[PDB]
């Protein structure tokens, strides 16, 4: 690592990430149009300590994540087009991810969840 | 790793602190044992942030937390003897502090029960 800085207030540093997370649902467009304006994205993990973190802190509530697909013949990416590296299953024939009780699981766009983002640590430089 | 962390790896960053938690129950003895050895103590709350950050993160189950007393009649006290500042009221007549369903609560020294362990950074 670089050094060790506290996210900034609301936020929850998880290895070199920092996540929010809602306590309002709305869809996942507005959710993913509030994360670009906090300059950060829907969640995003690249760690199993990231993603146990995500599905532990939710508690019962479905949260919307970066995930999606132009159709159900295309392939997941996330919110910056980085490509899904399909380490884990995702449910169902929709466009948009979510955590839900088992693990991600997909729904259309206009679903009401609370949502989650992510940035990496930018140690308040950035 | 690279880039910045909050905390190191297997801790979690909420405003100035750094938590762990164990998924394994003991007695609160063998907790701050652990906790110390970690150059850390059973876990401290200075905000409300870090306190509903502990309450959520717990999920269903109880946790230690570095609060304790002599006696029923002595004052609350962190592990590092510096004296609870009363913000909140702590259930039970027993000596050693919990996190439980409801808020903060009292156990004896033996009861088996998960812990958190904080430290500042
Ligand atoms: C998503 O929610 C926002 C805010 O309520 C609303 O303006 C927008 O029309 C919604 N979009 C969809 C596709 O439901
Ligand atoms: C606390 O737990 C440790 C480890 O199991 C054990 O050595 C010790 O006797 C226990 N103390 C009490 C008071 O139960």
């Amino acid at each position: 690592i670089t050094g060790y800085a506290a996210c900034p207030r609301n936020w929850i540093g998880v290895g070199n990430k920092c996540f929010y997370f809602s306590e309002y649902a709305s869809n996942w467009t507005f959710s993913q149009t509030f994360c670009k304006a906090q300059e950060a994205e829907l969640a995003r993990f690249d760690t199993e300590e990231e993603l146990n973190f995500l599905s532990r802190y939710k508690g019962s509530f479905d949260y919307w994540i970066g995930l999606h697909r132009e159709s159900s013949e295309h392939p997941w990416k996330w919110t910056d087009n980085t490509q899904y590296n399909y380490s884990l299953s995702i449910r169902g024939v929709e466009r948009y991810a979510y955590l839900n009780d088992i693990g991600i699981s997909s729904a259309r766009v206009y679903a009401d969840k609370r949502w989650s983002c992510s940035r990496l640590n930018s140690g308040t430089h950035h």
